[PDB]
């Protein structure tokens, strides 16, 4: 429902996860949307869903498979705010948040240079989500490019 397709892998203190693998003892790299500080804390809930509908996120080092109510995070302004997948309208002055490097280097790119699909799937696939504290937390996608995704509430 608001999960993020299989296989997706979640920034961990050891390293990177895949969703479906995530415990609530691990460690889970999440980001507080109200104070915009990067902490590891353990997942309090994780949901495993099977749905046939995605909406993929594509461009600038951001890729992000979700389901359609899966919360997506940006930057607009000075202030983090969400929105669900299939509701989300890229425009100039909303930015996805990427993290480069080792040191958790914040690289804020033009949602507008993000293109979506929203997919029907051939067949039922497993989607996973995780609730942390901040609200949002670090996933890894095929091309090892970290980016800041929503928890489910």
């Amino acid at each position: 429902d608001e999960a993020l397709l299989v296989g997706t892998k979640v920034t961990t203190k050891a390293g990177d996860k895949n969703i479906e693998n995530i415990t609530l003892e691990d460690e889970v790299l999440q980001f507080d949307m109200n104070t915009k500080d990067f902490s590891y804390t353990n997942p309090t809930k994780t949901q495993k869903v099977i749905r046939d509908e995605i909406y993929h996120f594509e461009g600038a080092g951001f890729d992000q498979k979700v389901s359609p109510n899966h919360r997506m995070i940006y930057e607009q302004g000075g202030e983090i705010k969400e929105c669900l997948a299939k509701d989300f309208e890229p425009s100039e002055d909303k930015y996805f948040i990427i993290v480069e490097g080792s040191h958790m280097q914040i690289k804020r790119i033009k949602s507008t240079d993000v293109k979506i699909t929203h997919t029907k799937l051939d067949e039922p696939t497993e989607f996973h989500a995780l609730s942390v504290p901040g609200k949002s937390f670090v996933v890894t996608d095929e091309h090892g490019n970290r980016s800041v995704t929503g928890a489910s509430m």
